[PDB]
């Protein structure tokens, strides 16, 4: 009901999927043993890392020998295993299903379209079709938020926590999403919800590190 | 523990995500009332469809007023709500977590790389791009590794993760990809087909794959 040892997270501070897990752990009041894994120095490619995770990604979680990757899988695991109740990720099938669709939306649509837009910019202009696709995803998110304070209902869930990382990022990059009225208010709302749980320490700090490339 | 009337699925027979849902429903012994949704004709773009699903995607599920989209969320919902047991998606946090990683692998890695390789070929008449193939092949190597010492993707028993992943393997088989040298995938594929044959594997997955293959 609590881990026997600190849960290990192989991570980097600016990594968006790492930041999602880290904030989720803070809300759960789990103290993670953060292990800096420099993917630029091949630290994810040693015989040891590959044995743990042959897909060689961060974040990778190690909970008393149980290995897990995929940030959204880690988020839901931490709640299922160590939540004081199920508030962040309710067991009620229909409530859970809405959250799961939002998580699939995050991975398959929003985050992917975010990557396609900002990868060429942060590193090496905004391709028009990529800008169009990301804007389209924001429109959908805005609609998801109509009639509700959080993305999947009345309460903040793991879905809000991973989606907000992307919004923190584009905000730090100078992307203006205020015309999406629901997103604009949900963003302020969620920032305040996460304030006592390391939002500045984790998410803002991480976003500023990615922004330094601009 | 059963839906009060048949669950509705807005779909098209060849659609990979629709096929994953349809086979999941068969294994759980739920009848779906299938509603053909013609993307070409903009049947997913009516004010009515958009009200139901603003993302205007298929599959879209209507369980007696409850609307859901995203194939993998639909799959897990059907087990959470209507499974006679949780064998397809166990409640044990560790076993559930592994399945969730495989589902995220399927969406964010395998299926995406499948789309990037095959979509230009099938629907734009563009040539096979070895760069995009390399990415897909890399993911097949990972899947082969996931199957080292397990009969199924998440462990000892078949799960929703096997069902959605098998759609992709069915498609590439129909397209003429020979993956027999990925021995774990090869054996797993024969195993999972056998598991799914009493649950409409031919009528759903094989039929769907051949329809996509006619574009080649
Ligand atoms: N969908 C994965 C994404 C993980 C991912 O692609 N992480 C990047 C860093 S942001 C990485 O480890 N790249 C190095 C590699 O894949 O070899 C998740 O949410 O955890
Ligand atoms: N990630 C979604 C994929 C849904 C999807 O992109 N479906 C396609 C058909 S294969 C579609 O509805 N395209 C038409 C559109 O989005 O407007 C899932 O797993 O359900």
């Amino acid at each position: 009901h609590m881990p026997v040892q600190p849960i290990k997270l192989y991570y980097l501070p600016p990594s968006p999927p790492c930041r999602a897990v880290m904030m989720t752990a803070r809300v759960l009041e789990l103290d993670l043993h953060l292990i800096t894994t420099n993917i630029m120095n091949g630290e994810h490619m040693t015989p040891e890392y590959l044995k743990m995770n042959p897909q060689h990604t961060i974040p990778t979680m190690d909970d008393n020998g149980f290995i897990l990757w995929e940030s959204r899988a880690i988020q839901t695991y931490l709640v299922n295993a160590y939540g004081k109740d199920d508030s962040l990720y309710p067991k009620n099938p229909r409530q859970r299903a809405i959250i799961d669709q939002r998580l699939n939306f995050d991975l398959g649509t929003l985050y992917l379209r975010y990557l396609n837009l900002y990868t060429p910019i942060l590193f090496r202009a905004y391709d028009q079709e990529k800008a169009d696709k990301f804007d389209e995803a924001l429109g959908w998110l805005n609609t998801f938020l109509d009639g509700r304070p959080f993305v999947a209902g009345e309460n903040m869930t793991v879905a809000d926590i991973t989606i907000v990382v992307t919004i923190t990022n584009i905000d730090a990059f100078g992307y203006d999403f205020s015309s999406h009225e629901n997103i604009a208010k949900w963003f302020e709302r969620t920032k305040k919800m996460l304030e006592p749980y390391g939002y500045d320490e984790i998410d803002v700090t991480g976003a500023k590190m990615l922004a330094s490339f601009l």
